[PDB]
This record gives C-alpha cells, structure tokens and sequence, in this order.
C-alpha cells in the first residue's frame, strides 16, 4: 500500500502515521523529520535547510526530491510507504508522476487555520523516531519522555507562533493545491482520495482512517 496524507501544518499528519505505519507494516517518510535529521547530523545532503526552515519558507524542490528518491530505494518501501510531508508542490508530486510512482490512497486531513497555532506551540517531538505529542491535547504518559523509548521530548525549533503563521501561508499558496491535483487523479482512477475531519480527537481520526484504509 501507498499512501499520501495531505493537510495544513498542525492538521495531525505525523499523528495519525505512526498508526498506519504500525498497522500496515510501511514505514513512513517524512521530509521534515529528513531534513531535521540532515541538519542535526551535518549531512551533505540536507544540512543546507537549517535557515529555510526556520524563515518557515519551503525547502527547494530539488533537495527534497534527491531525499525522497534515496530514502524509497531502499528495502523496507518494498512493500509500500507512507509519504508525510511530500509531495508539498506541484513540481514534486509531477517529479512522482514522471517517475511512475502511483499511489493507492490520498487522505486530506481538514482543519480550520484557527486551530493551527494552538496546536503547534504545544508539540513535542521525539526526534530519532518522529513520534509527536501535544503538552494539552494529546500528552505523553510521562511528561517530557516519550512513551516508546522513555527518552526525552523536544520543541521543534521552527514550532513558535510566527514562524506557524509563515508556514500556514506557504502552505496556502504552494501546498493546498496539491488537494485539486489528487483529486483530478482520483476522478481518473489513478487513486483513491478521502478527505478526514481532522478534529475529532485523535482515535477517533485514527478509526476514521481505519475505516478507509481497511
Ligand atoms: N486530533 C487531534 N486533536 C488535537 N491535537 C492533535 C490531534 N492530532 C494531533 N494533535 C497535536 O497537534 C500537533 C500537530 O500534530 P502533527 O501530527 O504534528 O501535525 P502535522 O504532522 O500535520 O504537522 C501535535 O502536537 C499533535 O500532538
Ligand atoms: N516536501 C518538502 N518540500 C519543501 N520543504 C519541506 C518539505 N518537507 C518539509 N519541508 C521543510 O520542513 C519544514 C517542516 O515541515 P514538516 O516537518 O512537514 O512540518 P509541519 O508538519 O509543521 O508542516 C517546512 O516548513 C519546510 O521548511
Ligand atoms: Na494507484
């Protein structure tokens, strides 16, 4: 299975993947949790998107294409993968197309803008796996630790307020799109597209997916 889950910043993406990576044996491939990886690690290619992400603007299309393309070569995508975070223009989702990657499922997670902010100030990350928690709407077990390795929590550099706002914008202008094209794609049979309510608590959007996915 191949899935792609579309949606604003904060809509609950990297939420809702760790179950479907669990549940369906795929793993999931976040750009972000890449590119973060790149800059922590020095990496040659990625390092170079320390200041873009935190000005809240994307990344070039060229790098996170190169990020993409190497992490899907390899063993576990065999079966499937989830992708979170990419395609996030339209030249990459066209870079996809070229490269014959078909896709089973797009999941379009709505959330009003209102609730962005609220959300991304309060997130907490486990970096090496990308799990995430919310400090009121969705805590670890045992605050500050996650839940999985007992190790502790970060805050995402580029997570304050303003830098939220920038994101939302940038995603407004070069990301939503992305609804209208996999929507042509599902009319054509390429795909299947669904579109999920994105603020009912969080198992309850996990068993709405569920329900999709099969
Ligand atoms: N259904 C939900 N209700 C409330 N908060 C949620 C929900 N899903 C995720 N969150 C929290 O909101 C923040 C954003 O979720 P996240 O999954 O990181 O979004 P995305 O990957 O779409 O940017 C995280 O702190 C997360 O714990
Ligand atoms: N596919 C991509 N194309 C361009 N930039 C990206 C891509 N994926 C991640 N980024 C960069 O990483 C940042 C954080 O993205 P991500 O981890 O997906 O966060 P959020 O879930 O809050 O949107 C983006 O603001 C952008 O700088
Ligand atoms: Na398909």
């Amino acid at each position: 299975m191949r899935i792609i889950l579309l949606g604003a910043p904060g809509a609950g993406k990297g939420t809702q993947a760790q179950f479907i990576m669990e549940k369906y044996g795929i793993p999931q491939i976040s750009t972000g949790d890449m590119l973060r990886a790149a800059v922590k690690s020095g990496s040659e290619l990625g390092k170079q998107a320390k200041d873009i992400m935190d000005a809240g603007k994307l990344v070039t299309d060229e790098l996170v294409i190169a990020l993409v393309k190497e992490r899907i070569a390899q063993e576990d995508c065999r079966n499937g993968f989830l992708l979170d975070g990419f395609p996030r223009t339209i030249p990459q989702a066209d870079a996809m197309k070229e490269a014959g990657i078909n896709v089973d499922y797009v999941l379009e997670f709505d959330v009003p803008d209102e609730l962005i902010v609220d959300r991304i100030v309060g997130r907490r990350v486990h970096a090496p796996s990308g799990r995430v928690y919310h400090v009121k709407f969705n805590p670890p077990k045992v605050e500050g630790k996650d839940d999985v390795t007992g190790e502790e929590l970060t805050t995402r550099k580029d997570d304050q307020e303003e830098t939220v706002r920038k994101r939302l914008v940038e995603y407004h202008q070069m990301t939503a799109p992305l609804i209208g094209y996999y929507s042509k794609e599902a009319e054509a049979g390429n795909t299947k597209y669904a579109k999920v309510d994105g603020t009912k608590p969080v198992a309850e959007v996990r068993a709405d997916l569920e329900k999709i996915l099969g």
